[PDB]
């Protein structure tokens, strides 16, 4: 596993033009397009994102295209933000997948926020911050993806994506 393999159990691929978890519109490999209920807005936003005319549809190739760039933001992301590079130099390898995959999913600032969850990571109190990490709305509204990565956390291992 490696943390492209992580995400893509995490999201799954869809050709096609879908609504999130949180009903927005999708498409890829979790590449979210809009908040806005348009779907005009959605289909603007892939025909900029992809330099073409799509209707609705992309490509693998396409798909994947925005992974990469998608990965590569959340590192960037985490790198530049003050709150988290800490964290992810602290941490070994498997866990700093973990780490990602929180920031591609929720945003960099929607992880800069589990204040106290970090403070457990950087610590290497493993237990303390899995529970802490499971008192939050991410883990009540996705919990069978939360549990894979605050297992992720807890363990440094890759067990909860072996099952998958």
């Amino acid at each position: 596993m490696n943390i492209f393999e992580m995400l893509r159990i995490d999201e799954g691929l869809r050709l096609k033009i879908y609504k999130d978890t949180e009903g927005y519109y999708t498409i890829g490999i979790g590449h979210l397009l809009t908040k806005s209920p348009s779907l005009n807005a959605a289909k603007s936003e892939l025909d900029k994102a992809i330099g073409r005319n799509c209707n609705g549809v992309i490509t693998k190739d396409e798909a994947e295209k925005l992974f990469n760039q998608d990965v590569d933001a959340a590192v960037r992301g985490i790198l530049r933000n003050a709150k988290l590079k800490p964290v992810y130099d602290s941490l070994d390898a498997v866990r700093r997948c973990a780490l990602i995959n929180m920031v591609f999913q929720m945003g960099e600032t929607g992880v800069a926020g589990f204040t106290n969850s970090l403070r457990m990571l950087q610590q290497k109190r493993w237990d303390e911050a899995a529970v802490n990490l499971a008192k939050s709305r991410w883990y009540n509204q996705t919990p069978n993806r939360a549990k894979r990565v605050i297992t992720t956390f807890r363990t440094g291992t890759w067990d909860a994506y072996k099952n998958l």
